[PDB]
């Protein structure tokens, strides 16, 4: 369920997240190419990457704009934090293009993983940070399994 979170919680969600606010496009670059190379089975789902050794993509444009677009979403949800109705918002309309592609939840949830490993948090700003991406998860696997119109 969604679960709100408390005001030190939301400070905690803000603070987690700064180091990677203030280098968005270049923290998503790594994060993303070290996911691809974690967990490969996933390349293939970008039709613009699909066919290519992932070191060969990993310079271009359009691996980048994947990886940014990503972190922009997050990054607006981290402004989002102490608007339950934005936040929801922002990951209804994400939602669609992940809606009926063959991504599973398996797939997301690497990414969810990838993405806390790369901000080593410590166990209290870790928390609230997981507070959030449950958040997260709750109203995006709602609008996957076509229960988004109560977000959207
Ligand atoms: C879970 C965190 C995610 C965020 C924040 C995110 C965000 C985005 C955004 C902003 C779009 C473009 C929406 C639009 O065109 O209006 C998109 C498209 C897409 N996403 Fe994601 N996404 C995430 C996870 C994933 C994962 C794990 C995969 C595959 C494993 C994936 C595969 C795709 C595909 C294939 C597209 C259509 C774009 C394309 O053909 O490249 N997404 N996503």
């Amino acid at each position: 369920a969604f679960v709100g979170l408390s005001d030190s919680e939301e400070k905690l969600v803000r603070d987690a997240w700064a180091p990677i606010h203030g280098d968005l496009q270049g923290t998503a670059n790594t994060v993303f190419y070290n996911y691809l190379k974690k967990y490969p089975s996933n390349q293939d789902k970008f039709e613009t990457l699909k066919g290519h050794p992932l070191d060969e993509v990993k310079d271009t444009a359009n691996f980048k704009l994947i990886a940014g677009r990503i972190f922009t979403i997050f990054d607006n949800c981290v402004k989002n934090v102490g608007n339950d109705k934005g936040f929801q918002k922002v990951i209804a309309d994400m939602s669609g293009p992940h809606v009926a592609r063959p991504i599973t939840h398996g797939s997301y949830n690497d990414l969810r993983g990838v993405i806390y490993d790369s901000m080593h948090l410590d166990s209290t700003h870790g928390a609230a940070w997981n507070k959030m991406m449950d958040n997260f998860f709750y109203v995006f696997y709602e609008c996957l399994d076509g229960r988004c119109s109560q977000f959207s």
